[PDB]
């Protein structure tokens, strides 16, 4: 589990978002397994803005931060999940690294800032939703 809470806004993975988040819906896509609700209070994370393709994740199953190089985000062939059919996932960035369901929406984040979350894992590679295009994010 986890999110991003910046300005008014909180991302979540789509398959992850709760009745409040649908009740408070922004945006959402299903491709890039994303959602973002709208929040009361102001949140403080900062979203990256910048091509780094070097960061650091939180993986809650090794309670761990790994340092990892990562992928620029593409679209990427994902086997499938408990939560998802193998399958298509846009604006996915890919690590060498340890991910399991329970993983998703940890944070990687670069010097900028939050990059993304994680949405995919298996065969030894993480897969990271990437948030660094959704510029309207920074503001409104
Ligand atoms: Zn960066």
């Amino acid at each position: 589990s986890g999110a991003i809470y910046v300005g008014n806004y909180r991302v979540v993975n789509r398959h992850l978002a709760t009745h409040n988040d649908w009740a408070n819906l922004v945006w959402e896509d299903s491709s890039r397994d994303l959602l973002v609700s709208s929040t009361t209070a102001q949140g403080c994370d900062t979203i990256a803005r910048c091509d780094c393709q070097t960061g650091v994740y939180y993986c809650s199953s090794r309670r761990k931060h790994y340092p990892v190089s990562f992928s620029k985000p593409s679209l990427i062939f994902v086997e499938a999940s408990e939560y998802y059919p193998a399958r298509y996932q846009s604006h996915l960035m890919l690590a060498v690294g340890h991910s399991e369901p329970g993983d998703c929406g940890g944070i990687l984040r670069c010097q900028h800032g939050v990059v993304g979350i994680v949405s995919t894992g298996g065969n030894g590679l993480v897969g990271f939703a990437d948030v660094r295009d959704l510029l309207w994010l920074d503001e409104e």
